């Protein structure tokens, strides 16, 4: 079928409450449907025999039509794979692109994906370990002296940590071709599970501070996490929404992450993820003040 | 739903045993891969598409092409739908994106295919249709009827030569903006019936136009821009005729279907009928060149 189910952000309050009823029942109903979506969409490219050493996650691969190709000069085979789909957004199409954390052996292309696309954001929603868990290579320098990636080099200007999330300014080059990158990194994400944290603002500072800088990125703005789906999503969802509710007084987010999953598989992993959203979506206390 | 890779390569050399099988009971295998060929991409978006502005630069309503493949056009304006324009990158033998697939250019979509030629600096047009063909309207005649040069909104087009030949004709135009200048070579076959086939007379010439493209193919810096009236039947059978060709020479293998099975998630309808998708096969006995020539 085919998701949506606007609400009038008056009756949000009373929404959210009718589908936590019954131990999340309709919640459940509701998702369970989003784990259909999209189920039998081609990713012929991500089964290839050499682009299996590309993704991550053997069971989180990237639809045929919504990759993201790298552009060599031809020759091998897979030799335009990397785990990533552009992801629609809320201005414009492939506004996002949601990719798996790069690997020690994806890192080169992950640098020439952000170079070819012109994407001057970057959102890492994830630590390199968690939990004593690797869930992201530390593709990036680790130092203020430039590190060559495969043929692009990045110079990391400036390094500034917070209490939840990190900011970095790199400036990546190639022949000569200087392009800058921002880049933000949550490190304090709460866990992923859950949730609780009346302190859900936290996310949502890094949201809008993500937003009032998009004005920059000509090209789409890459977000990932571990497998760039579960927190990935949650956070397009969220950097939507912080705009269509600004313009709207009504919010779809079954729609909304109906229309992620048709683009790549997952897109908000969890119940609790996609519950998360709406525990969000009451930005209308704000907008009510 | 789909959800297999669709693919069959064939050795040249169990080539007659193959089509063999493939033509029993009166073609039912022929019938079971192409039932299939027709669910591909069935569920990829082409939201850019259904624009409210670009429906009348659709051809037809029920021929679109998908987002990710889309050709777009550059340009200042800020309103909508102002880079679109109904064509598609089909991927080559030689490169992703070596050849554009489009509809027929419509009296009012006319100016966009310009654009697209020079800001793709596509250097080779293969038209597949009769403007009109037993009084129907297939597609605009969209250049110059003489040597006198005619802007096509800010691209002004002069047709250099015009050759007419048997089933086909050629001709050469030199299109400029500004003080950007391009040559570009416009191949009609005219011998193409829509929804149709060339005759089983025009075997040797279809193939033969296809051999003359394929030896110019080089002398043009981006994608060949080829085109029919929906630009996916005809657009379809040619683009394959022209791998085969290629694909044929250096290997000893085909896989029709899977090439059939590429063209069609790049652009919908891509070989529209089961008789083209069999006139492909029957093209296919071009081992019968290769073995001989050497």
């Amino acid at each position: 079928r085919k998701l949506t189910n606007p609400v009038q952000l008056d009756d949000f309050d009373g929404y959210i409450k009718d589908m936590a009823k019954d131990s999340d029942y309709k919640f459940s109903l509701q998702f369970e449907e989003l784990k259909l979506i999209g189920l039998d969409i081609p990713h012929f490219a991500a089964d290839l025999p050499m682009n299996r050493c590309k993704n991550r996650y053997t069971n989180i691969l990237p639809y045929d039509f919504s990759r993201v190709r790298l552009v060599s000069m031809n020759e091998e085979e897979g030799s335009d794979y990397i785990n990533a789909n552009y992801i629609p957004g809320y201005n414009s199409p492939q506004e996002y692109i949601a990719t798996q954390g790069p690997l020690p052996e994806t890192r080169n292309d992950f640098w020439k994906m952000v170079l070819q696309q012109k994407s001057q954001i970057i959102v890492m929603l994830t630590q390199c370990n968690e939990k004593r868990r690797v869930k992201c290579d530390h593709y990036w320098p680790f130092t203020e002296d430039p590190i060559a990636y495969g043929d692009i080099t990045v110079e990391m200007l400036s390094e500034e940590e917070h209490t939840d999330w990190v900011y970095r300014n790199f400036r990546i080059s190639y022949a000569d071709e200087v392009q800058d990158v921002m880049h933000f990194n949550y490190t304090a994400w709460p866990d992923h599970g859950v949730p609780t944290a009346n302190a859900a603002e936290s996310i949502l500072q890094f949201v809008q501070m993500v937003r009032q800088k998009s004005v920059k990125s000509k090209g789409p703005m890459i977000i990932h996490c571990s497998a760039g789906v579960g927190r990935t999503g949650t956070f397009i969802a969220l950097d939507w929404l912080l705009q269509h509710i600004r313009d709207h007084e009504f919010v779809d987010i079954l729609g909304l992450v109906s229309d992620m999953r048709s683009y790549r598989m997952s897109m908000v992993q969890t119940e609790e993820q996609y519950i998360f959203i709406h525990q969000c979506v009451q930005l209308m206390w704000q907008k009510k003040k």
